[PDB]
């Protein structure tokens, strides 16, 4: 039987008899995610090249304003706003929404994979909505998950239940179901980090990334992926397994990656795909934040990969 | 003005006062990768998925369907045919065709960027067409390119009058010029290669590498960039300047890439643009082909980076 | 705010405390009409004409909605156009609504790209007895939802319920229906008067006198207009935006008319009503005979109640 | 073989040995047209409605851009436009081409079908263009059609060869060859105009439209189709025969229909489809014209239709 996610989302809400909220703003995100593909695949470019004689913000644009008239949202953070976005008071709604609309898009001079990334959190506290509203850790997320603009659409969405593959039908606009709760590999064989820092590494990266080129144990090498677009790095990771580091560096000492709207939706997806996210000193899920642009480092992916990293992190102490 | 792959190609071969084949040759290919672009992004799939109760095999029928049909071909070689297609006698037409229908379809499953390639000579005797019509060095091509089906679809066709890219807008079908004339950087600033197969790198290519990472001067290290798809990594190689390798060693002394349909049409691009593309023992573009299927390694990219190799290349030589 | 179908049905479920199967029935419905408009727009016809060288319209279009509200979970019963018998979902899937529909109107005209045009209506069980054909026996009046989508120059959903009649855009660009007419009201009177005129010579004679009212008038004031498509959908929904007339009258020939009661007539007249309109056949209401066949027959006369009254004086005068 | 217009449009120019400059002018107009259709389809339609936060006068300003910039024509003439237009001399070319870019667009309220209709003329000469060169009868004409936005789109183009229909495939944004060589019915069964004002007639109109509710020799009543859109009745009569009327009374004495851009392109496809056009004195097609915007009466359709009407027409005086 064919599913869509509307109606997976209604169905899934009716087995746990909740308001309806989530789902609501979860067909409000689907909806901006419609018109993202849309405007990324390059709908109407002609009309700005004379025939009839900026895309980050659009995206943006496009789930803040979907997300505020959803009614399900009092807090809003994103990748384009400085400040969090406090949701007028005759829109609030109870969930707190962290969000990169379109990660990657620094590099979409060359048609490189995009997507935009989401956690949907409750709101914790009973204080009036702020800032504060969007600094629970990972482990408390409802809902998270990623949209992929490459060769064709992807929304994976991961929840209690599991994590959940749906394919974007162009001729329909319609999220169509097509890999059910998706699980990872238990080991991959691929990795994926930018090696040009390889001079900034600090030993215990060093040491495991050349375990892969130089297995000890004359196992057949790991192959190296790195697209350099979140999004397509970790689902890559996500369908093929393996292993995704982005690790700290002299440029940046407390990681690159951010850990609200970048880290714990990616981190969500694989420990809810029977995988692991980790910083090399905790779980990326379990950091507690405290400020809603913070980067963290991050180790992800193939359950056997991220403890065999571990491992090595462990004998550099 | 505005102006679009057609317009762009009768305004051409008027120019030059030819018959029309090559147009009707490019508009049938055009056709084509509209149709490949559709399938990619997963148009009808809710029908797969019983809504109403072989990507590679379909690209290479596209392809060679809308050839033979452009009365403008005798000639096809594809990555998907063990033999070159000599077109019907009634539909012969001047040129020979060499194409990878679907490039990285291999990995689709990941939704990472796929491509088609293609590269058109034109035929040299008046002989009863063969296989041996398309064993011409790339230095013969008359037009080359590909089509990028990556966050958006791109299409970039080289000829004598420079390199030049079309988007292509979902919303009416047609390939719009976006970027006229492009010419590659000097010099890049990215690195290009399967960085797991190291321990069987060729040693040439181990130092390069390593100087890239680990630069002697006061420079910069080489941001890494590995999409493991060509059309994508030739793509943003062309657009930020850089160096791309697939390279011979050891286990495999004339590389991975097909020469016909992969390396030749790159190296022409390339070329065209005011790059380089090499074997380390010559220019990709005069390798004399005797089997249509041969390897050939490819180094290609921002001028001063393929010397760069090149000198490294020779230190081993 | 940005209204859509999606966040419409679920801003009117919440309100209503209802346990979503409307919802999640409609949600199935408009997919459907999603996947119907992509197919007779002919997306994909290339491949038809061997480009890398198989349904018919009204078939498929059948399938893709019987196969969208079976899987929806909140059907029992469905009657459609193409089916003699009426449907009975198999248990597993059961949910409490009865579903009439003509899945692609005026398809047998799809020849020369005339607009398109799917009839719905929707109904609640009225019984506890195992479901059957007999629970789709319930006058119009019973509807709990009905509507039409219209594959025209674009494609729109025009949605009636208990809080009137909404009108939504499809943009194809996103697969989302717009809400682009919020509780739409026809006029008290237009200028168009809408049926087939070249069958004139088997006219009811309450017919014949009527048009001849409006080509000619007493008053002298200026005639209507004429417009007939040809398809239903279409001439109904230019009814409901132009104000004026439509009519599929009785005759000597055809009694009963010829349109059908339950998902051509019955939701074209509930979404007539909803828009502060008329529906009749002559005798009666639309909306009020009691059916004894699914694929039963009416006469309809429908449009601006100024207009529908103008045809009932006349009717009226020949019995 | 598959055929598409663009395809068909170059191997005719190549059959005619001609320049590509009609072929040039009919891509041009092409692109414009799925540019219309696309908007008429609504596309966009949610950011118009507020989700981030004309159509006539669209439409003609798609076709006035398109044509410019095909350097093909000189002298546009629009329904839209109270003058001709003169093409400024870098983009002059040698035809004139009359259209209404969007017939039927005042009653789009009911999202009634709408068309674009079309003709072409050779240049008068040399003589910088003019208005002039647009007063031109019919049987001048070198090609002509309409766009048709019904239940799908589909082109109609008309030419010395005969008359072809495409379907607009919107998956591709391609227009298919479906219908060749199209041939009216020598009689039809239907006929078509507006009923309703009856009280107006000509009295051969009044009789003929007699005889086709009440047959004289017995046989059965033709039906009658009215969409009061012209581009649609034209083309419901094209495909399954009949007669098209919208003639002249009294207080309209040469009808209401424009004779440039309405009557003389259907009368042309009509001619060329094997059926009549006539505006009961004279052939439309034969008409000498005074002024651009200039109206005709016009009975159109099957031969043995339109030569009936014209019989009445005879004894009527
Ligand atoms: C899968 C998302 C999800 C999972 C669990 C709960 C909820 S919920 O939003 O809190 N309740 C909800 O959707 N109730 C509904 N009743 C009827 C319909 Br139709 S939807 C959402
Ligand atoms: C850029 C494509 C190109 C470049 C060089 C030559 C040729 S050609 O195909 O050999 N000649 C050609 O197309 N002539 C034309 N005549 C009329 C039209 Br409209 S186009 C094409
Ligand atoms: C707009 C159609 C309509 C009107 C009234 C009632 C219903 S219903 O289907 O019976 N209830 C319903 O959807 N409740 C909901 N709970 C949560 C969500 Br999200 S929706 C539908
Ligand atoms: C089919 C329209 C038509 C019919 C007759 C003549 C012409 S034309 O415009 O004068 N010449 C033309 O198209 N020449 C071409 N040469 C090569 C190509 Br590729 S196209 C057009």
């Amino acid at each position: 039987d064919v599913n869509t996610l509307t109606r997976f989302v209604m169905e899934e809400g009716r087995k746990a008899r909740g308001t309806g909220e989530l789902t609501q703003l979860l067909n409000s995100l689907c909806t901006a995610v419609k018109a993202i593909s849309s405007a990324v695949r390059k709908a109407g470019i002609a009309h700005l090249y004379g025939i009839a004689g900026k895309l980050d913000v659009l995206s943006n644009d496009l789930v803040m304003n979907m997300l505020k008239s959803s009614f399900a949202t009092c807090v809003l953070v994103s990748e384009e706003d400085k400040h969090a976005i406090i949701v007028e008071p005759e829109k609030r709604g109870k969930y707190v929404v962290c969000f990169d609309p379109l990660d990657g898009s620094s590099n979409i001079d060359c048609l490189v994979s995009v997507g935009t990334i989401f956690g949907i959190y409750r709101k914790k506290s009973t204080d009036e909505p702020s800032e504060k509203d969007a600094l629970q850790p990972g482990r408390n997320l409802v809902a998270a998950g990623y949209a992929l603009y490459g060769s064709a659409t992807m929304l994976v969405l991961a929840m209690d239940c599991g994590v959940n593959c749906f394919m974007l039908d162009p001729a329909i606009g319609e999220f169509i179901l097509v890999d059910k709760d998706v699980k990872i590999k238990k080991k991959g064989k691929i990795y994926s980090l930018n090696e040009g820092y390889a001079k900034d590494f600090d030993p215990a990266v060093t040491e495991y990334i050349q375990r892969k080129k130089f297995p000890p144990d004359n196992s057949a090498p790991y192959g190296a992926r790195y697209v350099g677009s979140m999004v397509a790095d970790v689902h890559r990771t996500l369908v093929y397994g393996g292993i995704f580091l982005y690790p700290a560096n002299k440029k940046s000492p407390n990681g690159k990656l951010r850990l609200l709207y970048e880290c714990n939706p990616m981190a969500y997806v694989m420990e809810k795909a029977g995988g692991m996210a980790t910083t090399g000193k905790e779980a990326v899920l379990d950091v507690i934040p405290t400020d809603i642009h913070q980067r963290a480092p991050v180790i992800l992916g193939s359950p056997d990969d991220v403890l065999e990293f571990l491992k090595v992190y462990e004998k550099h102490s």
